[PDB]
């Protein structure tokens, strides 16, 4: 038994709710919070804009600590920093940017590293201002993901499409 409420099942392991991750975060104190990074851990907008925010910006001067001891990240990779105020850990996750024109078939790789954590609390990769189709990224998180996750999704509008157009 865990702390997540109110959560539609979609399959063994994949969980969906109508939910602002950063209020989620501060109600559970999950383990860990994914993040929805660039390589260059710069939280400006969407959901690391407003994770960042919430930490009073402690998020990013950690990660700029971090990127200037070991560089950029991988798009599709990650790294494991503090949570602050919003979790044990967060798992700071490279899905690929449309809008930069980056390979769509990363977001396999991108998801691959959620299987090193047991439970998650994350948006789904690559959507909002990412540029890809939220619909496609819900069924890589399914096929991709063994371990236990809870997605929030904060346009209520996305949400009920996400849940009605499920297979
Ligand atoms: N750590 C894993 O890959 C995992 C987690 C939960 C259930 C699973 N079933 C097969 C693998 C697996």
């Amino acid at each position: 038994v865990n702390s997540f409420s109110g959560y539609l099942k979609l399959t063994d392991n994949v969980y969906i709710k109508n939910a602002d991750i950063v209020e989620e975060a501060k109600k559970v104190k999950p383990t860990v919070v994914v993040n929805a990074a660039n390589v260059y851990l710069k939280h400006g907008g969407g959901v690391a804009g407003a994770l960042n925010k919430a930490t009073n910006n402690a998020m990013q001067v950690e990660s700029d600590d971090y990127i200037a001891t070991n560089g950029p990240l991988k798009v599709g990779g990650s790294c494991v920093l503090s949570g602050h105020n919003l979790a044990k850990h967060c798992l700071h996750v490279v899905g690929p940017n449309v809008n930069k024109g980056e390979d769509i078939q990363l977001l396999k790789s991108a998801y691959e590293n959620f299987n090193q954590h047991e439970v998650l609390l994350a948006p789904l990769l690559s959507a909002g201002i990412f540029g890809a189709d939220p619909i496609h990224s819900l069924r890589v998180c399914v096929d991709t993901v063994r371990t236990n996750v809870y997605l929030a999704v904060f346009d209520k509008n996305l949400y009920d499409k996400l849940v009605s157009s499920f297979l």
